[PDB]
């Protein structure tokens, strides 16, 4: 995250980080149930050097603060056991860019671990509303990933604008969420973490999964991000969510 702040300790308690065996964090994800996890596809491909497809080669740990401190009181470290990718996920494109991870064995809820909401099919996130992203990854465009988890407050930007910004590139599964003056935004690493939207009596709703962007923090150049009331069905049909 560029241009956030250290969160406090459980702040964000659907916030999780996904490991791959002798890597350290690669991807976000969220706590959605006891059992299932949303991140994005694009954090389990495989290249030459290395299986991110098999689920045998993650771990989760959820209630983490400090990436250096992964065996913190309330810190809980799980495998996964499956990773459903959505069937049209375009590794050219990222439209569909959106996994279902099923922890291996569940999570324990506390005030330190907790799902995020799910909002519904019919749900709008309209333009303009603020939102937040949270974090390991970069704090800045070729830069480091970030110890302490990074929050950082972004605004929901118009779909019109989003298409031209980014000239054939956005879908209507894609969402534009930061500023046009660029400042605050999601980096490498943060991609398949949630956006958390503080909804009408303050529980706080997914609104995206930290796709892609190009650089960081760009002028013009706003995070993207996959939506999530297009997946409510998908998401129920898969894991009984
Ligand atoms: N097809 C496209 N339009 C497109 C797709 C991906 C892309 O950039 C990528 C690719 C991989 C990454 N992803 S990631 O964390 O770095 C990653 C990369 C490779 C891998 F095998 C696993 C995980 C990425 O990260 C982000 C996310 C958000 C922002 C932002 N809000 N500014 C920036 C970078 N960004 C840029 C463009």
């Amino acid at each position: 995250v560029v241009g956030g702040t250290d969160a406090d300790e459980g702040e964000w308690p659907w916030q999780v980080s996904l490991h791959a065996l002798g890597q350290g964090h690669i991807c976000g994800a969220s706590l959605i149930s006891p059992n299932w996890l949303v991140s994005a596809a694009h954090c389990y491909i495989d290249d030459r050097g290395f299986r991110y497809s098999d689920p045998t080669q993650w771990t989760a740990f959820l209630g983490l603060h400090d990436q250096s401190q992964r065996s913190a009181p309330g810190v809980q470290e799980r495998r996964l056991k499956r990773i459903i990718s959505h069937p049209f996920f375009n590794d050219f494109t990222f439209d569909y860019d959106i996994a279902l991870l099923e922890l291996e064995k569940p999570a324990e809820y506390s005030s330190m671990v907790r799902p995020i909401c799910l909002p519904d099919a019919s749900h709008v996130f309209p333009a303009g509303k603020a939102i937040w992203v949270t974090g390991w990854g970069h704090t800045q465009y070729g830069g480091t990933g970030a110890l302490i988890l990074q929050k950082g407050e972004i605004r929901v930007i118009n779909q019109t604008t989003c298409e031209n910004l980014l000239p054939q590139q956005i879908t209507p599964r894609m969402m534009c969420v930061g500023f046009l003056s660029g400042g605050v935004d999601s980096c490498q690493g943060d991609s398949g973490g949630p956006l958390s939207s503080v909804e009408a009596d303050g529980r706080i709703f997914q609104a995206g999964v930290v796709s892609w962007g190009d650089g960081c923090a760009q002028r013009n150049k706003p995070g993207v991000y996959t939506r999530l009331p297009l997946f409510r069905d998908w998401i129920k049909e898969n894991t009984g969510v």
